[PDB]
């Protein structure tokens, strides 16, 4: 009865009274948000906002206004939560209905990043996001992480094929050289833009006042000049003339990246009843999504913020928000040796499960390129990779043994990178974090699946779940199929980096927020500089050197692998 | 015996127990620059300064060094101006001699903008160049205008085998994705860096303290940040203060320019009596172009800053220094009908000199790309253009018809853009500044040639003079053979733009700084953004829209034509 | 001056990159006195023809570039066409994309350099020597 009339609201279409809705307006969102919070004061129970839901729409109001506000209710919901009711799977979004299109590819068609469609429009990475966006102390850092993890792993994945390396959208007057065509049973909900499109400096002429607040270029490049030269100073201003917010090594990820988001009332809970100065910092990040969607938009309609991961230039501003990362990582710095934990590593290995293919090897594994799932919106191909695992071997340090009766308990953080980019912080990208607690003298040999990894998204392709997961799920985690970089043909190498870290003692909040909680940064430790490359006076430190020095920083290993690129018909 | 003595002085080999320099270190230009000074301050004549050369190295002073200090001293000497006596052609240096080692073109070796090498290698430039910094009110703004310019056409002639846009080096933690390796003939006085080379952090470890100042990255992004961040306060911060530098919509690009390249003396004039906080703003231009050259070292010796824009992070450090170019222009937007001139411009065309090949047709001409010369450190090709001109039509609009009594005079500033490049003012290539002055009050058609701009340097290729230029030369313009971007076989787009000005009243000043002087700024209309558009409140606006009304702004008339690429064997 | 070779976007197209290898100086100078040299003749000919083929086409597959498609029919077109190296352009020159043998004659050349073999007598040769 409930998931029935859930999956109803969800099917709803779009009709040509309804209030045109921008999924992507700023202000529309905060209408939106009304609406969630609306449902949610119909009562405690689903039926009562579900019921909310129906009168509501009946007033006629947008139906895709109603997907993002029921899906924010059903994901903040505790009789959501325990009753298994979830948002439906992005499969049910109106927009996978209407002959079977097929992508074009064609030698016109290929030029630029149009070879990462793949990628940009695999499933499982839009399922993914979909639903992150409706989860979402730490809110401006995991937003800030998350985005530009998804960058480096985008990145990477273009120097895989040898594509150029992607140019943020540093400059607001920058052109889109490439343009963009979405898959051919899109097209119709929504479109592109053409080759060179550009923000609108003022706006959109042919784009109705109700779709869009105007928001000059301008203005958006007034907010940036603003954030990056407080991040320099140290500060945010505040409301009041002489309390400014002093960024600390430990806040400031948070602060940039929330104001980056425009989470204001978050962030002013931490200020002792100062305000940030929102005319001073503004609402970059969701604007500036403003200006893509503006941009191209052709004659209002409804516009929804389906399909962002597809669009090129979403992975371009994803670039540009990590370079606030940039500027901020290297001004607070971190001692890498702060929190190491009395442990020795030897040994870090990425190996494929199934070790009986001779010849075989450790370090050499490998990922698959096969068809798309058109009906599933994908293009060109949907990438996998023969299941992989890692181990390290962990030898206790402490002075006092550990024991049955007073484990050692240490954490292991897994990142790799690849070799090109090795030397750059902001590339590592992260593959596990695992739980270490001995209670001998001796060594073990800690194994990690990647269907176990802290990271990834619990399910199958295509939102099938697992067994193993019936609980954790992460519907919002990092695709499996998605875990590993492409590869080329001929084995690309790349970095393998272990750290072992005393995080003890802490409490990760309740769903759904479970997942990002890391007592020690989520990132850590690439998060922020190093202070023994900043403060290093030879010029001879890098993080090879050491992540090298297995004799310096025995809680710290590396080692290289090679990923394999195959085709599967 | 003058001239003689000269190139005898430019061809002294540097030997190993000369005191290793650094041409392109701060600290060791200051040097130089006292070795020039130093020069001038032995007479009024080219024998006293030239003797205290001779007397200079014989008291070991490095060769290299001589060469940028009697370069300096030989172009700036009323004495050697009007005996015209020269710097020597680029060719008399050392470098230029050692079997003839050619270009490696292989598959492995074309990755990246390594097309673009016939450009970047091009001798002309090259001397062009060379000189330039010999010669170099308004300083900064010609430093910054020059090599925005030339940044300009850069990135054209990319998109005209359609390589992918420069990314700028706006993020000092950036790498080097493609690497860098000299033509074979240089690789042996000095070489490249290898794939995804970056700057040192700190320090070369290997490169010696004598050779290099410590200039950590961490201090240029300071620099970096402190001037985003005056540009959009509007002031520079002074010594004093409460009295800080107001940027006028007059003086920003200057100022700007300047501090880039670190010009406080010469800027300093112009405060009253205040100084700028170098150590706020500091020298980034050239400690920059320090850190480049500190990342290709390799284990002192000496470094020249001898083919500079052969090395492709040099366009992109070039675009970087556009940036502050790009974040000025639109903070102090100009009126475009501001400095109309009172006449009406039909009629734009740019055609062939030569019109007896038909089917010819006007606004169709066309460049070709023959062998190097290998023998002037050119590779993979030699760039030229068939002769062309353009013309216009210009009829007057004053309420007193111009009579041989009373003439008007006006100037007509012809600028081009690729088509896809068009509405980005910085993209605009300037073409021609010529002055035309009415008798009648009918129209005439003006006729300018491709060999008679106010932008090219007068000689024939390999520097080459042209008698029907003695005087002027213009040694360090831009080269005739370069002068039209290469285009596509099938016949590239491109825009040509005219505007009239009435520039009067003006006195250019003496030389070797006659060539940039401009009453409206150089490169107007397109140095600083425009009021029309910034301050436009439909959003239809665009620079297309603009000049392509000639209803409404007639001074000013745009027309399309199309170059066409060609190979000569 | 000394003229380089022109490496263009609009000149590697086809087996251009080859160029290195046909141009070689050594294999030049060892072909130019192998024919000056030359039981066994048609058999060396044949092999030593066989053999340098063996390698260029290698040696194109290195580059990833297209197996050498033989000239066996003689109405082909050279859809790539050749210009050698710069310094020797003077002395001779090459051809244009799509260049074909001439059927019966080059009208241009005189008498006296070329005895008329037009096409299709060369393809009876060819066709007897088959059967
Ligand atoms: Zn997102
Ligand atoms: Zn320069
Ligand atoms: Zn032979």
């Amino acid at each position: 009865r409930v998931s029935s009339d859930v999956r109803g609201i969800f099917a709803l279409p779009v009709q040509k009274d309804h209030k045109p809705y921008n999924g992507l307006s700023p202000e529309h969102l905060e209408t939106m948000k009304a609406v969630s919070l609306m449902l949610d004061a119909a009562g405690p129970k689903l039926e009562d906002g579900i019921s909310k839901a129906k009168e509501l729409l009946e007033e006629r109001i947008n139906p895709e206004l109603m997907r993002d506000a029921l899906g924010i209710y059903l994901t903040h919901s505790k009789d959501a939560q325990q009753r298994k009711i979830f948002p439906p799977p992005l499969k049910n979004h109106p927009f996978f209905s209407t002959n079977v299109a097929g992508e074009i590819c064609t030698a016109d068609t290929l030029h630029g990043h149009a070879l990462l469609s793949y990628w940009r429009d695999d499933y499982d990475l839009n399922d993914s996001h979909y639903y992150w966006h409706m989860v979402y102390d730490r809110h401006g850092e995991v937003f800030l992480y998350v985005h530009s993890q998804m960058v480096a792993r985008y990145e990477t994945e273009s120097l895989c094929w040898s594509l150029p390396l992607v140019r943020p959208w540093n400059q607001y007057d920058d052109f889109l050289e490439n343009g963009y065509a979405p898959i051919s049973s899109l097209i119709e909900h929504y479109g592109g833009y053409p080759p060179f499109s550009t923000w609108y400096s003022i706006r959109n002429p042919d784009m109705p006042d109700t779709l869009n607040v105007t928001i000059p270029r301008a203005r958006l490049e007034e907010w940036r000049d603003n954030i990056y030269a407080a991040i320099r100073k140290g500060q945010f201003e505040t409301t009041s003339k002489d309390k400014p917010l002093v960024l600390t090594r430990d806040n400031c990820l948070n602060f940039v990246g929330g104001i980056l988001d425009a989470q204001y009332p978050s962030l002013n809970k931490l200020l002792g009843g100062c305000s940030l100065d929102e005319e001073r910092y503004g609402n970059l990040h969701n604007y500036g999504l403003g200006k893509f969607a503006e941009m191209a938009y052709r004659n209002g309609l409804t516009i929804s913020n389906f399909g962002a991961p597809r669009d090129p230039c979403f992975w371009r501003w994803y670039k540009h928000l990590q370079y606030y990362g940039r500027l901020a990582a290297t001004r607070y710095p971190q001692d890498i040796t702060a929190h190491r934990a009395e442990v020795v590593l030897s040994n870090l290995v990425v190996r494929l499960q199934d070790r009986s293919s001779p010849h075989y090897l450790d370090g050499h594994i490998t990922t698959f390129l096969g068809p798309p799932a058109v009906n599933f919106m994908e293009s060109k191909a949907k990438l996998g990779h023969e299941p992989y695992e890692w181990n390290v071997q962990v030898k206790s340090c402490r002075r006092s043994p550990p024991s049955k009766e007073n484990p050692q308990t240490l954490t292991l953080r897994l990142f790799i990178a690849a070799e090109d980019l090795m030397n750059d912080y902001h590339s590592w990208i992260e593959m596990d974090r695992a739980t270490v607690q001995l209670t001998d003298e001796s060594a073990i040999t800690k194994v990690r699946l990647d269907t176990d990894s802290s990271v990834a998204r619990k399910m199958g392709n295509y939102g099938e779940p697992d067994p193993r997961y019936a609980s954790a799920v992460f519907r919002h985690g990092w695709p499996q199929n998605l875990m590993l970089p492409v590869g080329k043909v001929e084995g690309m190498p790349f970095v393998a980096f272990c750290i072992a870290t005393d995080d003890g003692i802490p409490p990760a909040p309740a769903p759904p927020f479970h997942h990002y909680h890391d007592p020690r940064g989520m990132g850590y430790p690439f998060n922020r500089a190093w202070t023994q490359l900043t403060e290093d006076s030879t010029g001879k430190a890098s993080i090879r050197t050491i992540i090298s020095n297995a004799e310096l920083y025995p809680f710290i290993t590396s080692t290289t692998f090679k990923i394999y690129r195959t085709t599967k018909f």
